């Protein structure tokens, strides 16, 4: 099953965001089916809706993605980590998928 394990401190420490990552976390990880086990240990940090102080750790199979980082959006931080998770979970499945075909991408043929 795909956990979510937060440790949230900021203004809204409730259903609300643990859902709102559900969803986000659900909707990224139902991209895959093969995927049993992906994790979501974040941890926001603030005491104000100028300020967040995140850090995330998503570890999927593939990939593990931890973004921390001081950032006025929560969901910056968690989306420059989700955006990031794309890019990354893209560039890390897709890379290991294709060094079986690829094989000079690292090789220079020697």
């Amino acid at each position: 099953m795909i956990r979510f394990e937060i440790h949230g401190d900021n203004l809204t420490i409730t259903d609300a965001i643990r859902n709102y990552i559900e969803e986000k976390i659900g909707k990224l990880e139902r991209y895959f089916n093969d995927v049993p086990n992906a994790v979501a240990h974040v941890k926001v940090k603030t005491y104000s809706n100028s300020a967040t102080k995140i850090e995330v750790t998503i570890p999927l199979k593939n990939v593990t993605l931890r973004a921390e980082e001081r950032n006025d959006d929560l969901y910056a931080g968690i989306d420059l980590i989700n955006n990031k998770l794309e890019r990354q979970v893209r560039k890390y499945k897709t890379r290991i998928n294709r060094k079986s075909r690829d094989r000079g991408d690292q090789e220079v043929f020697v």
